[PDB]
DNA sequence: TGAGGAGTCCAT
DNA sequence: GTGAGGAGTCCATG
């Protein structure tokens, strides 16, 4: 049977169950964003929700509800336009949470009733269960189908007749039949995955045109069967459930692979546990392949020279999208001689490779001793690579230098990249509209494969095909205008500018020539975020630890609030006021009589050796009773020691207690087989206690996912209700993040009569419980690091280092010190000793430390005692914590206040070392690109964008000296300061930027205001006050907390400031103006023409009397310069 | 990686008796020898040359029965002919019969059915788009050189011809464009062309073909 | 003529060696494939005989 | 010499 | 209708 849309005709469309307090939360904020901006627009509302009160139910009620109303919006529809079905999706990052999701809607769908009435018919709950599809790997999609639809599959497209593929699904049948044993089950899923892959590779190429075979009746239901998103393009369904990876992987049709990330506009994503989100979006972004620059630039200017487009309506505006490419590729290739291949010269370099690394924009190192150059032979036709001399190169550096051709062969690269995606956009808007012909599926999958073909071919190339397809998914989204551009006069930030890694060695076999790899990384995690967010898509995102202060742990929230600006939406505090206490309310544990009990716990040696010498009486001494029966060595004793007696003190507490019954160690390591021996030391160590005060004691060794998923977790639940006594296990914090749910269910005959209901109205017809002791340990390797191949490690690492810097947390100095022994080698512990001094990892551990002790209550029927052990490494931490302790659960408020009442010191805050260390980036950085932009400009102008940046800065700095809020678009030129309006400073303007001091710490340092540019005395004069006020300069210095960095203060500001009075107190009298040629600019100011005589004049000015103690012979080869260029001429030097 | 595929080989193989097991067993066993030859082969290339003594020559010995050769070890072999036309690996790589034959003796039977089979392996050769052949070869022959040293004497003087043809081809059939097919009845049905390269000539057309070139 | 490091070898030896070489010195890697299947000292893949169609 | 570990997709 | 009229095999590659 096929049901249809008509059985929603009579249904009252009105009715909704009774609101509850969390679900107005969430649709008074979508509301408000409606009328705000508009409807088509991205929204994304992080909401910190608890185990227990009802997240999930919350989420599925609004999955149906969209549901609901689409079928709505669908009924009176067909008559008043039409459009496509709006996408909804579900994503986190474990299958076992899609199967349960997805069979808790179901159950929904089918058990829901309102006012003792179901909601529902049984044909409408047919129509709504099918609209809802499932994305399993395409190894156990092979493995879910059964044979009859494989084989009508293979008939109905007439592939029976080929060899091999009847031969490799002999196979695969064959083997099926006996996947019983666990030895045959591995390469069943790799056979399948590869066959899957054959199939539908076949099957995509049968269908490109030709012989379309009609889909129609059984045909038509086995090949949706075997490829669940043929559903999707059709129409039958609009709700996927799918994890994270398929997510950004994409999925198949009869087609082509559709990829969710290219068309956002509407849709609506609902994500879980959005910080291990961040962590796999950054696992998936350090897989990529490399790349030779030496041979993509040698195959773009050999196919860029003569190779030409068509000239037809449909290429029309594309072709001049390529000029400045060919024009660069040119020069470089003249410039470099690139006719010739590349080889090494002398000793010490072919011992070692060399390795280069940089940010992009002011960072750079290198593992070389001496600085590397580059020389060409017209006798040998080659081009070498030597150290030139140890002692400083006995020289001066005029051949080349290697960092300056990797990075313009990198600019190059993505140039050409970017091009190209602007291209095709061009092509689908040329194809789409115009040129009446077959028109199938007018949107962007087939156009854009059929124009990267299309344009591929005509240029030759077709090598990079992978390169472009594998490319679209990360950079299409850039190049917003804004979002991405390295320059002085736009955004400047590293989630969307990113690093790079190269290495130069020699090739297989040849033992003549070398080459240039380069593994890239375009962007971080927060930028997909905001680009997933700008493209327009509403993101829904729960979890309890959401904004946190964690840039490593979590997203980056101070770049999300000043990217998106008003599109994040935030709660009110009467809503966090209702939603306190509605779980106050389903969780009262005051008015009842339930206390927590909290200590802390420290190493005792006399406990331990007495333990030993009880146990071991044969033996002399505790350390040999170590050796020999234990096992640890003398290396590493102590830490042993004290983790052993904490663990004990914690167990002898727990055992002499007359009525608790339950108590999990969360520990750092695995007590599997290989520690058998302390295994036993504890084992007997708590027979010997429970023998002590008569009570019966279990002890659970080895608890880990591959015990969970072989033994099974109900045992230690059906345990508890059944026998009597004591139960202790012991696992790790990993470990239980995945399974969840220890709760044993009822039996009152062997209760301690203790046990006490805590909510205020509720009846349920099953009861549980929870735990009531909980051992906590101080967390160990807090650092990312990935295994896949050695490449990915250095990204992370460098990764996490650029993050940290960016942040706030480090110094630049640090930074590079830190990047110049990674780049070198380091050892783990190094690592994690210069992580150790930062601010990220209070917050993280304290983090970890809220998630671990969220995790242990979700039932309504508690103990009266509750006791919580702790570390007292951890107690120095937890006495530091300042927020709104609103939704603070109730075990984690007992934590901080126990740990507070002890006194301590005082700690610094962190806004004041994070506005000292932006200051000295900031600086840094302003210099480096003052310095790199004027090279440049003294070098061959080429106009355009150099010029324009020059005047727009210049303009820009002239404007406005401080702004009131923090500026957007030229943010690298401002500073904040402690003192509005003035700050002090010290250091040298011509050496190492990072040897500056600021405000506080130097007290009689050099002074930036408004008093030392002197301007009051400048306005004055009665021929520049009118000019300042026709070009809307600023008379005066406004009072805001945001100045001028110490380098644009002396290098731009007055040089301009000279250059308009001059101008103003000249063109005041008898004289004229214009603008010098490109070969002469920066060398002069104007050039001046008056009474006829030609006699090509030009003049300089200065602000002050200012001694630039520039030596005579620059000033006379300029001359000589400018008179060779045009012959005769007057100079004039002026003071203003 | 490769411990894991040797495992799930390791583990199938114990299973193979019943007879579905053994054509998985080989078509994954013709799958493993590829991997591990290359990796044997790439390590011994230019460094880390681990030296062969003891029971590890004996064990290579056995698993590359065709190294024996090299050394001295054996100077026999028995092989068919599908084998002998593609040659065998030792450590360093594949060794062809076919390039070094002076000073051998063969004996083969059954001589005259020898010609179906040489038949058969010269029938599978691979196709190659000749449009983007010649683009890429007058692309590339322009200006790049190669070296001058000792080790490279009288080996320019052997591609001047070909660089004074190519740039005479591309200048005569206007090579800086693509082609297309133009009017009807040459969309529904391809077009196929045979020749002997002597004397016999065929065409899958009723009229003859012509080509332009067009300037707009 | 260079005897300059020890490898003695024939030229079923120095035979990969030469062709990488040549093939990227001449940017032209994608032929790498095609060069080995018809490759031997003289022949036995492309014609015989008088090697010439005079 | 400082620090001192498990767990998890998906494709070729 | 008008021609003529079927089993057998080696090896490499994800």
């Amino acid at each position: 049977m096929n049901v249809s849309i008509e059985e929603f005709t009579h249904f009252d469309f009105q009715l909704v169950p009774e609101p509850s307090p969390l679900d107005l939360v969430i649709t008074e904020p979508l509301k408000n964003h409606i009328e705000v901006n508009g409807v088509k627009s991205g929204a994304l509302l992080p909401l910190p929700f608890q185990t227990g009160i009802g997240k999930t139910y919350t989420a599925l009620n609004f999955l149906l509800q969209q549901m609901l109303e689409q079928v709505r919006s669908e009924l009176k529809e067909e008559n008043t336009g039409k459009k496509s079905k709006r996408l909804l999706y579900y994503v986190t990052d474990s299958v076992d949470n899609v199967v349960s999701a997805k069979a808790d809607l179901l159950k929904l769908i089918e058990k829901q009733t309102v006012k003792g009435e179901p909601r529902f018919t049984l044909e409408q709950q047919e129509y709504l269960k099918a609209q809802i599809v499932h994305l399993p790997n395409q190894s156990e999609q092979l493995l879910q189908c059964s044979d009859a639809v494989l084989n009508d599959v293979l008939i109905g497209f007439n592939l029976n007749a080929e060899r091999d593929v009847q031969a490799e699904w002999s196979a695969i049948s064959g083997l099926r039949r006996h996947a019983s044993n666990p030895e045959v089950k591995i390469s069943l899923n790799r056979q399948a995955g590869y066959f899957y892959r054959n199939l539908i590779d076949r099957l995509q190429k049968k269908q490109k045109g030709a012989d379309r075979v009609l889909l129609s009746g059984s045909l038509l239901a086995s090949v949706e069967t075997l490829l669940p998103g043929e559903k999707i393009r059709n129409g039958s369904a609009h709700v996927a459930f799918l994890t994270t990876s398929k997510f950004l992987k994409g999925f198949h049709n009869t087609r082509s692979r559709y990829s969710p990330l290219r068309d956002l506009s509407g849709a609506v994503l609902i994500i879980d546990e959005i910080d291990k989100q961040n962590q796999v979006i950054l696992s998936e972004l350090c897989k990529q392949q490399a790349q030779d620059l030496i041979w993509a630039i040698r195959t773009l200017r050999a196919n860029f020279r003569d190779h030409q487009l068509e000239s037809s309506p449909r290429y029309d505006k594309i072709e001049d999208l390529f000029e400045p490419l060919r024009e660069r590729l040119e020069e470089f290739g003249t410039n470099w001689n690139l006719a010739f291949a590349f080889n090494t010269e002398g000793a010490n370099l072919n011992e070692r490779p060399v390795r280069l690394f940089s940010d992009r924009s002011f960072t750079h190192v290198s593992s070389a001793t001496h600085k590397l150059s580059l020389k060409s032979d017209f006798l040998r036709r080659k081009n070498l690579i030597f150290s030139d001399e140890k002692v400083e190169g006995s020289l001066i550096e005029k051949h080349g230098l290697l960092t300056r051709f990797v990075n313009e062969a990198d600019v190059i690269y993505q140039w050409f990249l970017g091009t190209m995606r602007k291209a095709v956009f061009q092509y689908w808007e040329n194809v789409r509209g115009l040129e009446i012909e077959v028109r199938e599926n007018r949107s962007l999958e087939g156009t854009f494969q059929e124009a990267v073909q299309s344009l591929l071919t005509h240029f030759n190339l077709q090598e990079f095909e992978s390169a472009v397809y594998e490319s679209f998914d990360t950079r299409g989204l850039r190049q917003s205008a804004g979002g991405k551009a390295n320059k002085l006069s736009s955004s400047k930030s590293y989630h969307h500018t990113g690093l790079k890694l190269v290495e130069v060695a020699h090739n297989q076999g040849t033992r003549d020539t070398v080459n240039c790899k380069a593994s890239f990384l375009n962007t971080s995690p927060s930028g997909v975020l905001a680009d997933m967010v700008d493209a327009g898509a509403v993101i829904l995102g729960i979890s309890a630890t959401a904004r946190a202060d964690t840039v490593i742990h979590n997203f980056d929230f101070k770049y999300l609030n000043e990217r998106l600006g008003n599109k994040l939406l935030s709660l009110s505090r009467e809503q966090k006021q209702r939603v306190n206490n509605y779980y106050h309310s389903r969780r009262n544990y005051k008015d009842n009589g339930v206390v927590l009990t909290v200590k802390y716990l420290n190493s005792r040696d006399a406990f331990l050796d007495a333990l030993l010498e009880e146990y071991k009486p044969e033996a002399r001494s505790s350390h040999f009773i170590l050796n020999h029966y234990l096992g640890i060595a003398e290396s590493e004793q102590a830490f042993v020691r004290s983790w052993l007696s904490k663990l004990l003190a914690s167990i002898k507490a727990f055992i002499s207690s007359p009525d608790n019954r339950y108590m999990l160690s969360l520990l750092n390591r695995t007590l599997d087989t290989t520690r058998q021996n302390i295994n036993d030391f504890i084992q007997f160590c708590c027979d010997k206690w429970a023998k002590e005060f008569n009570v019966k004691t279990k002890t659970f060794f080895g608890v880990n996912a591959d015990w969970m998923r072989l033994v099974g977790y109900d045992e230690i639940s059906k345990h508890l209700n059944t026998e009597l006594g004591k139960v202790v296990v012991f696992s790790t914090y990993a470990s239980m993040g995945a399974g969840k749910n220890p709760d044993y269910a009822v039996n009152l005959a062997l209760e301690g009569e203790s046990l006490i209901s805590v909510a205020d109205v509720t009846y349920s017809t099953q009861l549980r419980s929870d735990i009531d002791s909980i051992y906590l340990e101080k967390p160990t390797q807090l650092l990312l690091s990935d295994d896949y191949s050695h490449t990915a490690n250095q990204l992370c690492q460098f990764h996490q280092i650029l993050s940290l810097q960016e942040n706030g947390e480090l110094s630049p100095k640090s930074a590079e010190n830190w990047c110049r022994q990674q780049l070198m080698g380091m050892s783990r512990e190094r690592s994690l000793q210069q992580y150790h001094q930062t601010s990220d990892y209070q917050s993280a551990v304290r983090k970890y430390i809220e998630q671990a002790v969220g995790r242990a209550g979700r039932t309504s029927l508690k103990r009266k005692q509750i006791l919580l052990f702790v570390d007292s490494g951890l107690k120095e931490i937890l006495a530091e914590e300042s927020r709104d302790p609103s939704l603070f659960s109730h075990e984690y408020v007992a934590l901080v206040n126990k740990a507070k009442s002890a006194g301590k010191s005082i700690v610094e805050d962190r806004a004041v070392r994070r506005l000292f260390n932006l200051a000295q980036r900031n600086n840094k950085d302003g210099m480096l690109s003052i310095k790199a932009l004027v090279h440049r400009l003294h070098n061959q102008p080429a106009s355009k964008s150099d010029i324009q940046e020059w005047q727009d800065i210049r303009t820009q700095l002239l404007r406005y000296p401080t702004v009131a809020f923090q500026p957007e678009r030229f943010n690298r030129l401002y500073l904040q300061s402690m003192t509005k309006g003035y700050y002090r400073y010290q250091g040298n303007l011509d050496g190492d930027p990072n040897s500056f001091e600021f405000f506080d710490r130097v007290p009689y340092g050099d002074m930036v205001s408004e008093e030392d540019c002197s301007l009051a005395t400048l306005v004055q004069n009665q021929y520049v006050r009118p000019w300042f006020e026709r070009k809307g300069f600023a008379c005066s210095w406004q009072k805001e907390a945001n100045v001028m960095t110490p380098i644009m203060f002396t290098n731009i500001y007055k040089g301009a400031l000279g250059e308009q009075a001059v101008e103003a107190v000249l063109t005041a009298f008898d004289f004229t103006f214009e603008e010098v040629p490109n070969s002469i600019y920066e060398r002069f100011d104007n050039r001046v023409i008056f009474a006829g005589i030609e006699q090509p004049i030009w003049l300089d000015s200065k602000y002050w009397k200012h001694e630039g103690n520039e030596s005579s012979e620059g000033y006379s080869s300029k001359i000589a310069l400018v008179e060779e260029e045009f012959g005769p001429s007057k100079f004039i030097y002026v003071n203003a």
